[PDB]
């Protein structure tokens, strides 16, 4: 009933970066600021809570195809559905918390009463990896498509911060973390890379007033081509002034999509269209994590004043608490 | 300058007559107020992309009924395919939603503009899903994913369940045209139970009911109510329905409960998250044991009883743009 003023923060980006420490320093006590809750990667709703581990059955499922006891057509179907299963913990916890934060978005430029920071947005699980995943040739346009439209829409008040490291330091990070001999998927991990500056760079695109169709009709259709810059290691960046062929947009001119005539036809033209609108109440930012988890946790504080802040209330506030150690509880390991 | 929008998804199992229904209501020749139809996403599942997935869900079931592939990988393949039949229905409803307007209210007039959608987004994420675990064909997990991309109908929702005799539902099946669908009397019995689970979980739901109401006292749904609800005409629609008459009960199994056997926080949302997006519809029923004028007549009688929109003049404009774009590329 008594008012709450919330920041929220969606921390995102490729996998070894160091945003779940960064995460967990911002919500322990001895990072000072303001109090803060953290929402887990869903751990144990991808790994433990059914029969099937998603993470090792969308890495093995690429092994299987590679040796010959599964066939292409087979695999790449099977690894859209393990991406479909990776958003699901996600949708979830979006559906239970958007009820919460309440309304009344604005740049206050105050500290709020509380934080919260969640680990990743749906964007990456309906939008980013299925990118990576069709940009490197393990699933079809389709199956994109399948995915993206899953996205929810974010409501007002939204804040999104994309981590950002220098690759030898990213790939450190990952070594140290692997076992013995445990290789890395330098490929995946350079499209992903480049992925999230395209992630980066649409928001950027969108807030500038721009809408898809600025810059379409002159883009290269992204065939072959598009496909090897896509993959290739440090070929994107954060742009000052995106313009189209700089954002998550530019995949979406291919053949599949278009008519004869070459012209997108307008049921693909709606999708793309709800993407854009999906992604209008994310303010966004990036944080680079070259630091210690102390000083990340720092870097991403210090955004607070340029986020937005939503008027919520104690009840809603008091069921984003229980809802945080829920996810925290059940969530873990 | 407000335009009074009533909008009606038809929706049922598959061979009843509902896209008949749907042309026939929005022909010229049935006069009436202005009414428009959104077909079936056809052209979007066959032929837009390399794979036709209608053929693709049946291919598999074959495949594993034989040598080809083995049942782990074609559940896994059965709930991407089944993933696929949503798309199409999220990207029209992300392109109409904000169209339609508020004000939602029972007028009991003609509106200015009547929306006929061949199926609502249920239909793919809950509805076809639910049947495909309940004969073993998806798992639980693969049921959720698909259940957890339900959109939210926002005010005003109208759907309209078609029902119809068994024996009169297996005659039209044989009229179907030959595009290599799966066409089995368990999975037509197993649609239909699922249809009234959905009905009477509307029902439930507008009785003021949540789906905890009556959650502790209900049997564990494990493998008898699994084989329950592939027996024909082992649910119907009740009006005043019981927790285990809706699509809520399914979820009552092992796979979703702790060790205590008290279901996850995190399920329970789940749950809460269908619940609310459900809310919005207003909920009915139509025989169509007539003929496609009669069975027109049947929905058309529904109208008076039904949730009312006042959108403006530019969105009508849009709406009506929208079914004519859908027509021409789904077709
Ligand atoms: C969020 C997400 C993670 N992952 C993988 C990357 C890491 O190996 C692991 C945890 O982030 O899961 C996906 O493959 N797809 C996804 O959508
Ligand atoms: C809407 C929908 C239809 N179908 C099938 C039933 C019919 O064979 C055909 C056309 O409705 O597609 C599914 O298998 N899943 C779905 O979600």
């Amino acid at each position: 009933s008594h008012m709450v003023t919330i920041v929220r923060i969606y921390l995102d980006g490729v996998y070894g970066i160091g945003k779940s420490t960064t995460g967990r320093v911002m919500a322990s006590a001895a990072s000072g600021g303001s109090p803060t809750l953290y929402f887990p990667e869903p751990m144990a709703y991808w790994r433990t809570l059914f029969e099937t581990d998603v993470i090792s059955g969308i890495y093995d499922t690429q092994n299987r195809k590679q040796q010959g006891n599964l066939a292409v057509d087979d695999a790449a179907l099977i690894t859209a559905h393990y991406q479909s299963r990776f958003t699901t913990p996600y949708l979830i916890l979006h559906d239970h918390t958007c009820t919460l934060f309440g309304g009344n978005s604005l740049q206050r430029g105050t500290q709020p009463d509380l934080t919260l920071v969640f680990d990743r947005h749906p964007v990456a699980s309906t939008v980013c990896f299925p990118a990576a995943r069709y940009l490197l040739g393990d699933m079809s346009m389709c199956a994109l498509m399948a995915m993206v439209a899953t996205l929810p829409r974010e409501p007002q008040g939204g804040n999104i911060v994309v981590t950002t490291l220098n690759v030898e330091e990213h790939i450190r990070r990952l070594r140290t973390r692997a076992r013995i001999g445990e290789q890395i998927d330098i490929t995946l991990i350079a499209t992903l890379r480049n992925v999230y500056f395209m992630l980066v760079n649409t928001c950027h695109f969108l807030r500038s007033g721009r809408v898809w169709r600025d810059g379409w009709g002159e883009l290269p259709t992204s065939c072959g081509a598009y496909k090897h810059r896509a993959t290739q290691m440090d070929a994107f960046q954060e742009r000052v002034s995106p313009e189209l062929g700089d954002t998550l947009f530019a995949l979406f001119k291919t053949q599949e999509l278009l008519d004869d005539r070459g012209v997108i036809l307008e049921v693909h033209a709606w999708a793309l269209d709800a993407l854009m609108l999906k992604l209008r109440n994310l303010n966004v930012f990036s944080a680079d994590l070259s630091g210690t988890p102390r000083q990340c946790a720092a870097v991403v504080e210090s955004l607070l004043p340029l986020m937005s802040s939503t008027l919520s209330d104690f009840d809603s506030a008091s069921a984003l608490e229980r809802a945080a150690r829920t996810f925290n509880a059940e969530m873990g390991v």
